[PDB]
């Protein structure tokens, strides 16, 4: 039933295309047509994407992530990640592998279910899709 | 309306769960329903992949590939999918990450437009309904 | 006489066997054994660690510091506790060196006083053990 | 006409020589001299940091950046500068090169205009006499 | 009840402060403090650490091991340590985090229970008062 | 009084905007306006650069040092200049940290007071104005 | 009772001492003596090899494989000799470890239950004779 | 008299400039005015290019060879190479050292009598020109 | 005739399945069996084995060697038998390509005649055959 | 028309073969032949050799060139080489890739047109040949 | 006057042109030439020559020391000559860096006086004399 | 009879204790005691010392090499002294396994006959006592 998105530092800032409040609303929009509940919500402050996490953890509710720059520096992040019981998936909106060489290791993706990278804002619903078959 | 599914060596062996066969018709029933055509190949010859993604260049279909283990091997296979000019789609049904290190590195997601790993069979479904929306 | 026991992101997930609350109790006991008075805190906002460091350094405070992920990760940390001119001891409950690879550099470890590692949470009662004694 | 210079953490604990305040003193008076505003911060938090770094970027305000211990951690921070269309100059106070290796690489050289280390906090006044003649 | 200390080489030239008679003397008093009886060995010899170890694995009693040199360089050591079924904590006296780059790895660390280093010869009477109350 | 502006290899096929001997007078008015007599000199000789160092050294003049491609490779020039007793400026016109990995590697700065890079020809200038307030 | 002995690239041009047909006449003796059914095949082609992997794999049959070159270069063929439920015995003719370091790691040794190198062609007659013993 | 022009996977595609025929035409019409007669070879199939370079080993005729993305990668084509007694030069169309990293190293390279890159097709007339002196 | 096999550190540790001794007797039955006598030995002390591999350097006799954990770190037991003129076989019970990065590098594999794992005390047998015939 | 051939340090050596005057003279015979003037000019400086390449990129004349030892050394000589407008040919007289592992990586390779190596001096006169055909 | 020459692993195995003895001889000779008494030593045993380097860093005498294989390895060996006061002359007959890489690194370089490599015999002669004049 | 003595960059510079012309009447006053003449000479200008050991080669006169800097980083002088037929001492005055890690490197080393360092100018003078023995 419920889905959470937790959105990463600068994930605020897209479209300065399509905007944060956009992606809250086509979010929105595909999961109540999935028969499910989606929860979207975004910080810059790791302390907060944390408390979020552990949030889902205690709830055992799915997480979709896109962590931002996080994903590439971020132990804590993963540590609070390991916790989860239900799917975790990572999203990244870019394709990270046609960029820097840093931007190709995720902390994350050894403990993610799965991860979609490249497919735009799309990738976020594709994740949705999958969490409502499983 | 065409979309070309390639999967690479040892894809045959699917499920000795979801068998090679079943996976076809899997995909087949889905990219009906999205008003698609998939073409679903499968080889363990490197030359034979080569050809297949040939034609999808020089027809400007798209191509989901599973390229199995030539995905972290094959600079051919790599400068023959750096041709294609509709979009490619790298799936992996196994997460990639929580393996050994040396499937952390794929050749082809840098020509990408995407990558999919780690959400099983449904990753293929997935590659496809972001193609019918693009 | 006072002592700064300072953990870091996750460390109040502990338990979810020993709690936060309950490593609190026990610390403050055995700290009042000894004849010192045990301060205890816990943040997973980098920042707030950040400032109970610069107390202590300002205070001329020994710290017990468990930093958690930010261990491998944040040279911030590191600077801050180069402040310090009272003891620092690195405490780790588990053993990292049985871990990932990545959890075997510690940022820390090469200004601390000393380090403590895969004791559990003994391993704080230690460190409090060696600042009666120095 | 104004010049954000932004600091991160541990800034706050200069000179405990120069201390934070005066060192804002010291640029307000040189920006005058040259005729600029100087808004000068200072933070322990990676997300104020992000967020003062937002709003030069939707200002086109030019920024002097000396982000502590971030510099050599933190791809988020390189991810809001890359946003920066008015100019971006790195400082530091030290001569990193003569530290630790760890020092000797930054994630926010390569988007800077320039960078500028160890001329002490003169830095930070030659950073805003290269503004001002640009 | 039985605890055995060994010392690898060079320990015998402990303070030449606290020489290696004065801390089998220290080792022994707290000990018997703690209900325990310590058996402290020192050697040069890699065969008689390898044959003490031996012994230990064969009757089931803890080990406070500090291999000197042999710590970051012998996988015969490694390998007889991992027969050890009882608690094995690895200790040293200097923080050999804040010395050369080669000193920051262990053969043992990573099959210990637990690492103490840095804390000088308390180090030794931390690791009793561990398997006291374990 | 005297600053040595020293330019290496290269450096005499600027312009070809500003050319070297533009910027020759450029620093030449600029030593002037802040009470200083700059001596420029050019050479593609790395013999004829270190005989200007080792001059620099025995008369203790400060040195401002563009060293072009002899930065990333010349240890003679490191080990020249580290005999000076007076500053040495480190500038380069571009920024290295924008290229190839190799220019991120630099010889000198270790050894230099400072570096400034990125700011172009106004990067010799404002190495003036900081040893005119040295 | 059969055992699969499998050649890859360029084994064929063994002897251009012994040939590969006379390989074959050795092995089949050997396996007459030992009480088993030797079925020796050699082929250039990854995918031919591959398929008789699949097959042994089916049919639960133990193998020998020298798989030439790809040994230290093909993913696919570990791939598909991770599904073997019988023994597997890695064989090299030359002592890989006295050539070229490329040649001293192989994707198949970690899968393998044993390998032999540097024996010539009595490392497959050997191999023979673990397997009847086994 | 005779040589071989051996390509490799992908080779087939040029011009989809310069199409495979019509270098294969330019090849003949440059070897007959050598005095030479030119075999031009193309295959996407390692095993079938294996089995080229043995028969040219069988002939002591010398091998023009652009191996295509095999050049990277395959230790099985090194291993048949270095059984060509008769000269072996390796072209590349492009200058693999302006691209990617993985590139510019060449498991051929080592076992070549000398190596043509980045002169287009003009570098296959020149190794026959070079081999008609030969 | 005389064939020594030399056992290493740990090696005396067997069983504590097979036992040192049984393997002795099973070592000794085997050479009797194929005409040779076995001469084995053990030690846990490098410089006894490097006297019993000197002796055998003297002697001109074959070695059958387990070096235990000195085979990943012994330059000194190289050297030795880098002296052996009779051949030299290096034998691993386990397969130390599924165990640690460090297992996988030998200093005796290059200068070994060849290299038996993971075979257990069966290649032992099978190296004292390789003798036999050899 | 005309065409620079500049050969590094050591180059004068040759022979003490082909003499250095003797492959000036071929250089120039074949440089008639095809109705380019050639101007063939060594030296033991990299101040000279600088000077001499400034002196082809102001005239826009191509240059080919064997920087000896400094292909693997010398980021002043790549700098000078990057300003050529005319094509750039480095030339090896030996297979470099045969040799020393240093030796297979240029400064130079990257921003040259193309590379000859292995080919002896006729690497120089197929140098010219490709130039006279651009 | 006492110069204490240790001969570590294998060394005793010269000559089989040099024997140990006559080593021994040479070296007694050249000493008395000197004015000096040399005391010659050798051992395969690492704690024997650890004995030895503590009496000559109890009796403050200067040390020439041949570690053999140990130079590369031993961090125990280091540990006890760090200890010395007098002079540490480390000396190779071999010319190590024209060996294997492994050879080009010792742990005892760093805390040595001096080293002569490939010399030969005369490399202890030589060393002598070092300290005769010192 | 006749040993050339050559020193590289920055060697004009000693003792700014002994200076170079002191060097020089030292070196002269001990070879005339062994009954050696040495030609000493020093020079900054790498393409200098290029030519003294092209003379030493040409002579076939034995060299005593001190390059300074370019010890570390020149493939010229390494091809140029690869020429030398007699011997070739390198001597450094400094243990530059004492200073930075890159110190630690020579491309000439694997050339030289053999190596002193850390002997200060004793170095020289025993280097040539090597020669006249030799
Ligand atoms: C571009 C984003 C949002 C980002 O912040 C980067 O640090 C990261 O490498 C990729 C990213 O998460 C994305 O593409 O979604
Ligand atoms: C398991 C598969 C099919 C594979 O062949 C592996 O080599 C590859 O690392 C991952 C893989 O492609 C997959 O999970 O789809
Ligand atoms: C498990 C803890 C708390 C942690 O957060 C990890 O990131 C770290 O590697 C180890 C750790 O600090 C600990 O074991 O105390
Ligand atoms: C010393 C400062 C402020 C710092 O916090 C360090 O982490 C950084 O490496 C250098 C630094 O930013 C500076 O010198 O300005
Ligand atoms: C200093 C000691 C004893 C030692 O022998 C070193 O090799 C080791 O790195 C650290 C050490 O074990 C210690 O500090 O106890
Ligand atoms: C571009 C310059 C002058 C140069 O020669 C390069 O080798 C160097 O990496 C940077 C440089 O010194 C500069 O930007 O001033
Ligand atoms: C020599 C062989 C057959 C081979 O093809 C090489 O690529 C490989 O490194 C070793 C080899 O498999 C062998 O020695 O059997
Ligand atoms: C472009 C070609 C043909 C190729 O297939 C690449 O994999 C290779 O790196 C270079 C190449 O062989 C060539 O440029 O001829
Ligand atoms: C397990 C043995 C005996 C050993 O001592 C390890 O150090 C080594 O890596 C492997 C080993 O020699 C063996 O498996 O025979
Ligand atoms: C042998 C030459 C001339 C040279 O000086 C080496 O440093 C270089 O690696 C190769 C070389 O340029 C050549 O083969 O032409
Ligand atoms: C050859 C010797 C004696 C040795 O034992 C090697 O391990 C070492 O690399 C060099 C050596 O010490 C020597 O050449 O004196
Ligand atoms: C100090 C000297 C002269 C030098 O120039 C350094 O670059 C080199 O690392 C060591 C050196 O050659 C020496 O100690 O003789
Ligand atoms: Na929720
Ligand atoms: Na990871
Ligand atoms: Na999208
Ligand atoms: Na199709
Ligand atoms: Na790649
Ligand atoms: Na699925
Ligand atoms: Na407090
Ligand atoms: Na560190
Ligand atoms: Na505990
Ligand atoms: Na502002
Ligand atoms: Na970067
Ligand atoms: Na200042
Ligand atoms: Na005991
Ligand atoms: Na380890
Ligand atoms: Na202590
Ligand atoms: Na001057
Ligand atoms: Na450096
Ligand atoms: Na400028
Ligand atoms: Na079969
Ligand atoms: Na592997
Ligand atoms: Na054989
Ligand atoms: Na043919
Ligand atoms: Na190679
Ligand atoms: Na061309
Ligand atoms: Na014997
Ligand atoms: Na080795
Ligand atoms: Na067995
Ligand atoms: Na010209
Ligand atoms: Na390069
Ligand atoms: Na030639
Ligand atoms: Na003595
Ligand atoms: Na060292
Ligand atoms: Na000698
Ligand atoms: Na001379
Ligand atoms: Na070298
Ligand atoms: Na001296």
């Amino acid at each position: 039933l419920i889905v959470n998105v937790i959105n990463g530092p600068n994930l605020g800032r897209l479209g300065r295309g399509t905007t944060h409040d956009e992606l809250v609303a086509l979010i929105e929009r595909e999961a109540a047509e999935l028969g499910l509940k989606a929860v979207v919500r975004q910080s810059d402050s790791e302390a907060q994407l944390l408390d979020w996490i552990h949030q889902a953890a205690d709830a055992a509710e799915p997480v979709i992530l896109n962590a931002g720059g996080l994903t590439h520096t971020s132990v804590a992040l993963r540590d609070a990640c390991a916790e989860l019981s239900a799917p975790l998936i990572e999203v990244h909106i870019s394709n990270v592998h046609a960029r820097e060489e840093f931007r190709r290791h995720s902390y994350l993706s050894p403990i993610a279910t799965g991860v979609i990278v490249g497919l735009g804002i799309q990738g976020y619903l594709l994740a949705l899709r999958y969490l409502a078959e499983h």
